[PDB]
């Protein structure tokens, strides 16, 4: 199935899906000379006060820490968006070396990873409806460069070693995900889809201009996370990113 190495990876996937090479596909360059200021964007609004998470997942491609989406709690509205979408998980993707990992770059510049924070549009009902949606999620991106640790990140980075391997997962209540956010909400925004497998062309992106700095011992234990399940082979969870996939046509709104 699906992979990130030479036989399984992003290069393959258009095989069992097709729209890997459709007209919305993400990750994109962002190329920050061509990207216009956009005065019909209404402010951004990421209210995270009431998130309540559940849980972390290996699920053999990153790790997941899934949210209680039952209730209105922690929802993104306002920017490029019309209506409410509501927080359901958030996951990384890294490289092997910090000059690689992100999936969308900026002019060309890749960084050590990203961070996507998922949201699914409320007037569908549930999550499951969203995804078979146009407008069905709202995908908030975060840069990651290496240097200072993430404070706020450091309650993820411990629970790691609970979920080495494909199919573990660990309770992990109460992760309050506004630490990892940067200072400003400055973004560029885009039309697009899922970067892994379905693929599917529902998501609006939404990319933080400002990266979050992480220590080099923090993206070091991102490394250690295997795609093997346990009592397999030992196969490194790293370079777990889809490289820059063709704009085609698309206009990249900034908010500044
Ligand atoms: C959690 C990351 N995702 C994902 O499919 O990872 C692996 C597959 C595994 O597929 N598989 O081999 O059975 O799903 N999973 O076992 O959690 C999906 C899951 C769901 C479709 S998601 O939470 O709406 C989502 S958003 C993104 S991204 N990178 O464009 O921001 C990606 C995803
Ligand atoms: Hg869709
Ligand atoms: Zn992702």
């Amino acid at each position: 199935h699906w992979g990130y190495g030479k036989h399984n990876g992003p290069e393959h996937w258009h095989k069992d899906f097709p729209i890997a090479k459709g007209e919305r596909q993400s990750p994109v360059d962002i190329d920050t000379h061509t990207a216009k200021y956009d005065p019909s964007l209404k402010p951004l609004s990421v209210s995270y006060d009431q998130a309540t998470s559940l849980r972390i997942l290996n699920n053999g491609h990153a790790f997941n820490v899934e949210f209680d989406d039952s209730q209105d709690k922690a929802v993104l509205k306002g920017g490029p968006l019309d209506g409410t979408y509501r927080l359901i998980q958030f996951h990384f993707h890294w490289g092997s070396l910090d000059g690689q990992g992100s999936e969308h770059t900026v002019d060309k510049k890749k960084y050590a990873a990203e961070l996507h924070l998922v949201h699914w549009n409320t007037k569908y009902g549930d999550f499951g409806k969203a995804v078979q949606q146009p407008d069905g999620l709202a995908v908030l991106g975060i840069f990651l460069k290496v240097g200072s640790a993430k404070p706020g990140l450091q309650k993820v980075v411990d629970v790691l070693d609970s979920i080495k391997t494909k199919g573990k997962s660990a309770d992990f209540t109460n992760f309050d995900p506004r630490g990892l956010l940067p200072e400003s909400l400055d973004y560029w925004t885009y039309p697009g889809s899922l970067t892994t497998p379905p693929l599917l062309e529902c998501v609006t992106w939404i990319v933080l201009k400002e990266p979050i700095s992480v220590s080099s011992e923090q993206v070091l234990k991102f490394r250690k996370l295997n795609f093997n399940g346990e009592g397999e082979p030992e196969e490194l969870m790293v370079d777990n990113w889809r490289p820059a996939q063709p704009l085609k046509n698309r206009q990249i709104k900034a908010s500044f």
